[PDB]
């Protein structure tokens, strides 16, 4: 398991929990030298727990699918909740059996689903380590609608930090203060599996994309990776989703 606790919480623990969060994931392989995630695994063991707890110190229990970073569902209390679709239905087999009871929340966990469901698009939500707070609060306590917009938050602020160095960053600069994600920050979530997907293919191909990946950098401007030696390579992607999950 890993844990985070906002509760004295600054850019360094906060970096911690996101080290702790990628350690967690478990791969054979680096490719480029980034770890590559594993085709499958069975079990249990596919499902990693992450233990967050709001300022007061309550807690929420989230379950990971240690091959995408995807969140499943939660544990708030004696109630689990998980997302609307086939792999939160069968990782509810394996992870909180011991709820007393199980919501299944109405939407799946995609982006698209979420900000449906919470009325507006995740460009206009602030994310940062006091939308964390809020987050694990809500979930707390049911309420749908709510809820999408605290997944929206926590799975930028958990899943696409550990993934990303830029967004993990970007978080630390947001330790006190919540903003919107930068428009990079959404390309580079919406670039993953594209991403691992041309790293992976570049291995054959002398380090060269077969298609280039078109994300918006720091500044606003819209940039083409082409190869392995671009910065969202070499520096900022830490995770690979691999290739026969995509
Ligand atoms: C590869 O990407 C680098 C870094 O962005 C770029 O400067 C260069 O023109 C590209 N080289 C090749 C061989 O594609």
């Amino acid at each position: 398991d890993v844990s985070f606790r906002l509760s004295g919480a600054d850019p360094s623990s906060y970096g911690m929990f996101i080290k702790d969060l990628r350690n967690a994931l478990p791969h054979t392989e680096k490719v480029y030298n980034i770890p590559l995630l594993l085709p499958s695994v069975s079990g249990a063991g596919r499902y990693l727990l992450m233990h967050l707890f709001n300022y007061d110190g309550n807690t929420i229990t989230v379950a990971v699918d240690v091959t995408n970073v995807y969140i499943m569902g939660y544990l708030a209390l004696t109630t689990s909740y998980f997302f609307n679709e086939p792999a939160a239905d069968l990782a509810s087999q394996y992870v909180f059996r011991s709820a007393r009871r199980k919501i299944t929340l109405p939407y799946s966990g995609n982006y698209e689903r979420l900000q449906i469901a919470a009325g507006k698009p995740r460009e206009k939500i602030p994310i940062g380590l006091p939308a964390l707070d809020t987050a694990i609060s809500t979930l707390l306590h049911y309420d749908s609608t709510a809820a999408a917009g605290a997944l929206l938050v926590l799975i930028q602020t958990t899943a696409e930090a550990a993934r990303f160095k830029y967004i993990e960053q970007q978080i630390q600069e947001r330790a006190y203060r919540d903003e919107v994600p930068s428009s990079a920050t959404i390309s580079l979530e919406n670039s993953w599996s594209g991403l691992s997907k041309q790293i992976q293919l570049a291995q054959g191909n002398n380090g060269v994309f077969r298609t280039p990946t078109v994300l918006v950098d720091s500044k606003g401007n819209r940039v083409q990776i082409t190869n392995v030696t671009s910065n969202v390579v070499t520096s900022n992607i830490q995770l690979l989703l691999n290739t026969k999950n995509i």
